[PDB]
């Protein structure tokens, strides 16, 4: 199933929100940059106890390359969630069963050294003038789309 | 070539928290909703709203419909050919995975605490729910709205 990697995300509100969404959709694991975030009050406000029920794993940003390489060997497709020239449109993207979603930092997105390690980048198409979506919302949309496709395939 | 007029209406009048309203404002702008309806335009004056909306309020039409005026507003939109879709977990809700959105869709989101009140459930044409797998009872209301806005958008793009 689905691994969501939030190690690049800085804000406890985004992490806490994502924790709730991952739990609701039955993600296999949510990966965070520091287990300390789980006990942050802003995180807890948004996660509404989801952390009790969702597997959580710490992978610090410096360890991401090695972690993602290991997941490839286990049969995961490493999917960057990002707006890039080479990104595939989410409306056109059929998820592999073993999908891993890498979310970007709120300010910096996914850095070039990590883009290089990805199997694919997937982009949510936009119609308005605002540059991008919130990172938690972005992750929610891909988590949902993966889930929708899997429910329909099964 | 050519950008179609947006039919999608998102109604957030029942939502209380400025963080949810601001987040939803950004999402609605990004996906080109025709309008975001709010319970009070006071919300856009709030720093918490502004932090999350990232100026989207400058580009997305906002209209105020106070909750006591909601029934009249929804009735007028039916007259204009809108399907009034409650976004809510109920025994008669249609599963989002099986729901085909009409072009003129209006999404009514519930209050964070109270959901959609009974007097408004009466006014709905249909209720739509996002299926869940885990233990937690519900999604955040802005995230719920984002998922329906996305599914509406995906469906319209495929046709
Ligand atoms: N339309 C979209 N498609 C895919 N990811 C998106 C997205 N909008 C926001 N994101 C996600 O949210 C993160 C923070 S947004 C910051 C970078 C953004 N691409 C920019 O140039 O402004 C991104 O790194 C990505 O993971
Ligand atoms: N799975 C889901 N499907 C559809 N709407 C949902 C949803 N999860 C949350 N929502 C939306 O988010 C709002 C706040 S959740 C409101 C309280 C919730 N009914 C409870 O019992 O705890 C709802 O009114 C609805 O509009």
């Amino acid at each position: 199933r689905l691994i969501v990697v939030a190690s690049l995300i800085d804000k406890p509100t985004n992490l806490g929100g994502l924790c709730r969404t991952c739990e609701v959709f039955g993600a296999s694991v949510l990966v965070v940059g520091s287990l300390q975030c789980i006990s942050d009050k802003q995180f807890q406000h948004l996660s509404v106890s989801a952390e009790q029920w969702l597997p959580l794993v710490e992978v610090k940003p410096p360890q991401l390359i090695d972690y993602l390489q290991q997941k490839k060997t286990e049969g995961y497709t490493i999917i960057g969630v990002e707006q890039t020239a080479k990104s595939l449109d989410l409306t056109q993207y059929c998820f592999p069963e073993k999908s891993l979603l890498l979310l970007g930092n709120e300010r910096e997105g996914i850095p070039a050294n990590l883009i290089q390690q990805l199997d694919v980048c997937v982009e949510i198409p936009q119609q308005g003038i605002i540059r991008s979506l919130n990172v938690h919302v972005s992750g929610a949309l891909l988590i949902w789309e993966y889930t929708r496709q899997q429910l329909l395939s099964h």
